């Protein structure tokens, strides 16, 4: 109970440093304390009641910076602090947690288009790099399920990819899965009752409504019920069972609609707006 829906940093015009909440039960927002640095194209995890706001880039009037930011929020002070950094700045990243360790997968340092994958333990605050990707992957969506990382689409530096991968810990090794049907770079992916979805993304002509359900047991993608607006660069988390897409570009617009998918029915409702549009944020849920 009282679990929130938080989105970090994002893009309009430049780079955000916002910080809000949302609370699917009374439909509220919460205007928290701005990230130190504004980012966009990060990634948010939570782990053991703390939020993490991991790389992204800083895109200023100025110029841009990629991040090998970690930074963490603690609800209970409303305060960032700064933690260890990755060993590379890592835009349009990927983040899943296991067992208490943060993974950073791939992203994109100015023309470096990492396939390299690092580990995060908050107890030693320190980074380590494990098994790369078979794919360089920016613009990747990241999953854990079943104790493995899934890491799904994103751009490999030539191809956009409809390609999916999955990672073993234990082993530190990586496994290329059963494409998507579709190619996507920007996508929303979550898990919600033992399925993968990525929804949204770009692949590489027009940004997408559609949305692919990853079913372990086939090891199958399959289409499920469209969101209402196409749109890549969307945050995603999941909530009570529902799937929420919060933001992104629609291809003319950074939108401000939040959208919810109910597995039980195969449908997308408009839940709520964002206080602004902005696409590339970092979303989570404690
Ligand atoms: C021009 O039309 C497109 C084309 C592909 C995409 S994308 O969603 O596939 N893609 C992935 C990839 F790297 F693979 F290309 C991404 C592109 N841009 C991002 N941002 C930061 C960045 O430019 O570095 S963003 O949210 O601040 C942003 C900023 C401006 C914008 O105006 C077009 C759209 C987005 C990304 C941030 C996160 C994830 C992917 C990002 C988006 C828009
Ligand atoms: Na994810």
């Amino acid at each position: 109970v009282g679990r929130l829906i938080y989105t970090a940093g994002g893009y309009f015009r430049q780079s955000l440093s916002y910080l809000e909440a949302y609370n699917p039960s009374d439909g509220t927002w919460l205007r928290l304390a701005d990230l130190q640095v504004p980012r966009s194209g990060l990634a948010g995890c939570v782990v053991g009641g703390l939020l993490y706001a991991v790389g992204g880039r800083n895109n200023s009037p100025d110029g841009n910076t990629d991040s090998s930011a970690l930074d963490c929020y603690n609800p209970m002070t409303n305060q960032w602090s700064p933690c260890a950094p990755m060993s590379v700045p890592r835009n349009r990243i990927g983040v899943g947690v296991i067992d208490g360790h943060i993974y950073a997968v791939g992203g994109s340092h100015g023309c470096i288009h990492h396939n390299s994958v690092e580990r995060y333990e908050p107890e030693r605050d320190e980074w380590h790099l494990v098994a790369p990707m078979l794919t360089r992957r920016i613009g990747v969506g990241v999953a854990v399920l079943n104790r493995l990382l899934y890491a799904v689409g994103g751009f490999d530096g030539t191809n956009r990819l409809n390609s999916a991968e999955c990672y073993y810990p234990e082993r530190n090794e990586w496994r290329m899965i059963t494409a998507m049907n579709t190619i996507r770079s920007g996508a929303g992916v979550c898990v919600l009752h033992n399925c993968i979805y990525a929804a949204g993304g770009y692949d590489g002509q027009d940004q997408l409504n559609s949305v692919e359900r990853y079913d372990v047991a086939t090891a199958t993608w399959t289409f499920v019920a469209p969101m209402k607006h196409r749109r890549s660069a969307l945050g995603i988390t999941v909530h009570q069972g529902r799937i929420y897409v919060l933001g992104g570009y629609d291809g003319h617009t950074f939108l401000d609609s939040v959208e919810c998918y109910d597995p039980d029915t195969d449908t997308w409702s408009e839940v709520t707006r964002m206080t602004s549009g902005r696409s590339g944020v970092g979303v989570a849920v404690t």
